[PDB]
């Protein structure tokens, strides 16, 4: 029973996403000229307010509308506490539309009371390749391949409702809003990922997190010792021992990226999504905006031998209020972003990414089990955590795939 997902131009059943066989779209084909250029309406104590996530004040409000109403664990442990730095970065890439960014406020006094976002993404979403085996051996190739060219599309993210406002119905309004403004420009795409299980999703991945600080990480989860441990004389000192780490890199020539790597980081990483069903394709600017070095939000390093890039991870800092335990202000995490091996083995070249995070004094390494992420899951000590991430798409018809099929990143 969905009354607003009902209505919407995305798969209704986990039956019926079963069924799908080729991407395309789902809705009438439409144009900019039938899509109204008044905002959706909203009641008469509220109004629609584009902020400047490129102008310090504006970020700032909008860092606190998430930092006191996003999403939270669900044991009401943790909430995500993205810095003002990291919402200007992953608002504003190359060639973002200020008006994707809306916010409601209250009109008598203009507090912000609720936020939805979109950025420009390219993508690569045709058929899957399990899929085109199929259409295939049933003779229908170019169907299958109709929708291959890389789509230039909308990602949604940092949808949140103020806690106060929930369950009114406001989150459709702000979803509808943003719909028309894409649509607008000639947009009729979304992608998007969630916590929860909406409909339909195409891929489902398990989250992993690592343990760098066991001894703050056991001490707010348990908030004493876990249960696996509970047969040891000396438990801390059994968890301190598992999850040591040197106290610094390995790989012989790893050092932060250059701007002058760009295009070497663009060719082998783009050389590696490709292989995935689902995964971004990125100019030179956005492999720039996306991956050199920024200081609290983004943290990338290359393995270059002779002058020659022939690796590179990076991860991404997301701190979390620890809203449940006294002790401690944040928990601060790393997680994993695009990374590319050509010459070792992924779980060395994870590992350094483990020791960087260690001594730039993270507590934990989080990621989701999509690009080659399950390959050293048991290698480098992660564990599943208690999130799954559910990947979507709005007015895109498409197969069910693994989470290994998708490369897409999302923030
Ligand atoms: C072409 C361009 C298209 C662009 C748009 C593409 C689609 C983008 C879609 C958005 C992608 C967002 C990606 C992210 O950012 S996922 C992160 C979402 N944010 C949070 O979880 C933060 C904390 N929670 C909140 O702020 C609120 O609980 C939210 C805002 C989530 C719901 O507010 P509230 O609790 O006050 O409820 P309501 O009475 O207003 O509304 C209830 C309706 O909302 C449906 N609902 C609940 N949670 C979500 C959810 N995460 N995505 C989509 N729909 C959701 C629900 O099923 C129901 O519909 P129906 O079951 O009756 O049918
Ligand atoms: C406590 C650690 C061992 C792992 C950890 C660390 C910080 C967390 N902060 C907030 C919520 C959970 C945390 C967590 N536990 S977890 O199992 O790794 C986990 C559980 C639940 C989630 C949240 C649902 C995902 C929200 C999506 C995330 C991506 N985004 C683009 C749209 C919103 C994320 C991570």
């Amino acid at each position: 029973a969905h009354a607003f997902w009902s209505t919407q131009p995305v798969p209704q059943t986990e039956d019926e996403t079963e069924k799908i066989v080729f991407a395309g779209p789902m809705d009438e084909p439409k144009t900019v000229a039938d899509i109204p250029e008044e905002p959706y309406p909203i009641a008469s104590t509220f109004e629609w307010w584009t902020p400047n996530m490129e102008a310090a004040d504006d970020i700032h409000a909008i860092y606190e509308l998430l930092r006191d109403n996003y999403v939270e664990d669900d044991d009401s442990m943790f909430r995500f506490n993205y810095s003002e730095e990291f919402l200007q970065w992953a608002l504003c890439p190359p060639n973002y539309i200020p008006d994707w960014h809306v916010a409601v406020r209250r009109k008598a006094d203009k507090k912000l009371l609720a936020f939805i976002a979109g950025v420009p993404v390219t993508l690569r979403m045709g058929t899957p390749k399990y899929m085109k085996v199929k259409a295939q051996e049933k003779g229908e190739g170019e169907e299958a391949a109709k929708y291959d060219e890389p789509r230039h599309i909308c990602e949604i993210n940092f949808l949140c409702v103020h806690k106060q406002l929930r369950e009114k119905r406001l989150a459709p309004i702000l979803i509808k809003e943003a719909t028309r403004r894409v649509n607008r420009t000639n947009v009729w795409q979304a992608v998007y990922t969630a916590g929860v299980l909406l409909p339909t999703p195409y891929a489902s991945g398990q989250y992993f997190h690592r343990s760098l600080n066991p001894e703050k990480l056991v001490e707010i989860r348990f908030s004493g010792i876990p249960a696996q441990y509970q047969k040891f004389q000396n438990p801390m000192a059994m968890l301190k021992r598992n999850y040591q780490l040197p106290s610094a890199p390995k790989n012989s020539g790893l050092r932060e990226m250059k701007p002058s790597d760009v295009p070497q980081v663009r060719r082998i990483l783009m050389n590696y999504l490709d292989s995935f069903d689902v995964g971004p394709v990125f100019s030179d600017a956005e492999i720039s905006h996306y991956l050199l070095p920024r200081d609290g939000v983004v943290f990338t390093y290359v393995v270059e031998n002779d002058k020659k890039v022939t690796d590179f991870f990076s991860f991404y800092r997301i701190p979390s209020t620890v809203i449940g335990n006294s002790n401690y202000n944040l928990l601060n995490a790393a997680y994993v972003h695009y990374y590319a091996a050509t010459s070792i083995p992924l779980h060395q070249l994870i590992l350094d990414l483990l020791i960087v995070a260690h001594s730039r004094g993270f507590d934990v390494c989080n990621m989701v089990e999509i690009l080659d992420n399950r390959s050293f899951v048991e290698q480098l000590k992660f564990g599943a955590g208690d999130g799954h991430l559910r990947y979507y798409f709005y007015n895109w018809a498409y197969p069910k795939i693994k989470p290994s099929q998708v490369a897409l990143v999302m923030l």
